[PDB]
């Protein structure tokens, strides 16, 4: 039903992880003895940029017109639960994992001529590579596929002088739902006030 | 200089991530006391899934953490992790990541730990992961990267590729025009993808 390809210069990074998950070494698409995937940026600046000649060949082999190409980037639109649910209905996801200063922008523009491309950030922080971001996104999608085939407490009722809220022991499904909504609302006001506009 | 302990029921998860930094991974089952080495139990108040037990977690953190520790608890209900947090955590002597699984850790673990250490409940973004291990990887990567509004596009050779040319300004050699162009693309990119910034 779903195929997921991950392209990276660090295939061992996805070892931690109906669904056919494949991980590809980007160096398989290099033609030199040094298996070179990067080169100096135009306009100067530190670091190296991943070459379009290498990425172009990798995507020519792996992706088709039906593919949804995900490019992790700290400059992309934010990944969220609505995106994970939408991507869980896809037949083919491809994750182009960037390293160094990222992939040559023309790779994305060229892919977008035949397939759908989404440049996505997992959050407002900087990772050294796109591998952990692909892992995070694949986990959120796979979690939804597994499911479609507030604070938590368990025993003991009292621990280190801290008791489970009495409402959770009441057996009253309505009062429990009302309490969980109140704690959720209080947490949102304190931690994420922007979610209440 | 910095010690990082990761506590999880999946120690092999952090294998690809591993002298200034001492990174250690602990199997949470080391602090269980039953024959089944069980870390979870049914939730109070009903609901699907299991909850990780406070006795196991309390004992693990009593051994691993001290008053100088900063305990990070991944949770989709936490304050958002960001670059400012990664920079702040890079100055810490001891970070401990309590990786949740199932429906999460019994809330009393955090309240009890906060009696003898600093605790931060942190979300890596507005999506749901099956466990906190990938979230710990993402956070540790952002901190380790530092110890080692939107970004513009990057380009490398060739100057023309599949009919797509590198912007002429990047070939001009004019540091002033290049800086002006990068500021403009950064601004346009932010307007299209993150207008709230
Ligand atoms: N917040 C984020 N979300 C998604 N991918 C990100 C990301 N931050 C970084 N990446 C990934 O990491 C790659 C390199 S970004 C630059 C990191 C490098 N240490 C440096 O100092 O330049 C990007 O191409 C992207 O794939
Ligand atoms: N956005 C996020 N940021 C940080 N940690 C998260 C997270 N989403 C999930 N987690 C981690 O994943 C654990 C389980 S929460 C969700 C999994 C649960 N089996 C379910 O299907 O509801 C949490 O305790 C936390 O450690």
């Amino acid at each position: 039903s779903m195929r997921i390809d991950v392209v990276t210069i660090f295939p061992a990074y996805l070892d931690p992880l109906l669904v056919d998950l494949r991980v590809h070494d980007l160096r398989r698409w290099t033609h030199d003895a040094h298996r070179s995937v990067d080169d100096a940026p135009y306009g100067g600046g530190p670091g190296m940029v991943m070459k379009a000649p290498v990425w172009g060949e990798a995507l020519d082999e792996i992706a088709s017109a039906e593919t949804l190409l995900v490019v992790p980037t700290p400059a992309g639109v934010l990944f969220d639960q609505a995106t994970a649910a939408r991507w869980s209905a896809e037949r083919h996801l491809v994750f182009a994992c960037g390293r160094y200063e990222g992939i040559d922008q023309r790779v994305v523009e060229d892919a977008a001529r035949r397939m759908r491309v989404e440049e996505v950030s997992i959050g407002d922080y900087v990772l050294p590579g796109g591998e952990s971001a692909a892992v995070v996104m694949i986990e959120a999608v796979l979690r939804l596929l597994d499911g479609v085939l507030g604070p938590s407490y368990t025993r003991p009722p009292s621990w280190r002088g801290l008791d489970v809220p009495e409402v959770l022991l009441s057996g009253d499904h309505a009062r429990i739902a009302a309490w969980r909504r109140e704690v959720s609302l209080q947490r949102t006001r304190e931690r994420r006030p922007e979610l209440l506009a």
